[PDB]
């Protein structure tokens, strides 16, 4: 059964660390506790400022979205990714979106120009 809920305490530990770590005096709007295809469960975390964060049955990190005309956190941008945007110029552009998954990883900036990235951060050549 579905479950919405205000309680950033229905999270399990290490969400509810990296959001603690990562955002200034975050405040849940509401969170949406489900299951995926494969009977796993899944949260799905919408803060006050905006910001949607997704995470697994364990709760590591899958996705952090920010709202238009906002951009997360910059500690949550993975180191290599840091690098990529420093060595082509877009430190000023601010990330939207951070999502991991089994092919690696993906980036988009304020703009939408978007980057994917292989497991080792290597730029996917497509």
């Amino acid at each position: 059964k579905d479950v919405i809920t205000k309680d950033m305490n229905q999270l399990p530990l290490p969400a509810r660390n990296f959001i603690n770590s990562n955002f200034t005096k975050p405040q849940v709007a509401h969170i949406k506790i489900d299951k995926d295809m494969m009977e796993s469960t899944k949260y799905e975390v919408v803060l006050m400022d905006g910001t949607e964060i997704d995470f697994d049955s364990k709760g590591n990190w899958e996705e952090v979205s920010a709202k238009k005309g906002q951009t997360v956190p910059v500690s949550i941008v993975p180191g290599f990714a840091v690098n990529y945007l420093k060595a082509h110029n877009f430190v000023n552009e601010g990330v939207t979106k951070v999502e991991r998954d089994r092919k690696g990883y993906e980036i988009e900036l304020s703009t939408g120009l978007s980057f994917k990235f292989d497991k080792k951060g290597k730029f996917i050549k497509t």
